[PDB]
């Protein structure tokens, strides 16, 4: 499972390899996959949607699915994960951008951080359900997201 504390053991070449092949298709169909992830997130975690002003009034899966607002936002989420994927070998680059995102989330949007690991789990389920390699990358992501709190 995905954790947002402690430290993560380094990825092995096998992990890196599978993360990359599983990520590919999700990224290339971002306009579709991105929406799916958000719909899934908000229907199972309704508390979380309140932290999103732009999505006020979208009360159904169908409404979420068809809102352009959700689509544009979702692409920014995919692009950020994609940045992490692309940077697995360069801890200094990876970290830098995530630390930045962390600061924005705590001081700018002021979100409750308990949800980072919940969203990250919807992403892992979408990309490759139960893959241990993918869950580690997602855990590194969550740790870093919590860094500015
Ligand atoms: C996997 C974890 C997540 C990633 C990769 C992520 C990524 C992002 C990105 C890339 C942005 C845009 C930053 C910018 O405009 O410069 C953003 C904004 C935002 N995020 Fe996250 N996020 C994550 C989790 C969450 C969660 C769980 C919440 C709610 C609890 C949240 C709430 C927000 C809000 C409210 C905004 C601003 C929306 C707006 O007004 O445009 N994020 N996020
Ligand atoms: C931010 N989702």
């Amino acid at each position: 499972p995905i954790v947002d504390t402690g430290s993560v053991a380094p990825l092995s070449a096998a992990e890196k390899t599978k993360i990359r092949s599983a990520w590919a298709p999700v990224y290339s169909t971002y306009e579709t996959s991105g929406v799916d992830i958000l719909v899934k997130f908000f229907t199972s975690t309704p508390a979380a949607q309140e932290f999103f002003p732009k999505f006020k009034g979208l009360t159904t899966a169908d409404e979420l699915k068809k809102s352009a607002d959700v689509r544009w936002h979702a692409e920014r989420i995919i692009n950020a994960v994609d940045d992490a994927v692309a940077s697995m070998d360069d801890t200094e680059k990876m970290s830098m951008k995530l630390r930045n995102l962390s600061g924005k989330h705590a001081k700018s949007f002021q979100v409750d951080p308990e949800y980072f690991k919940v969203l990250a789990a919807v992403i892992a389920d979408t990309v490759a359900a139960g893959d241990a390699g993918f869950e580690k990358l997602m855990s590194m992501i969550c740790i870093l997201l919590r860094s500015a709190y």
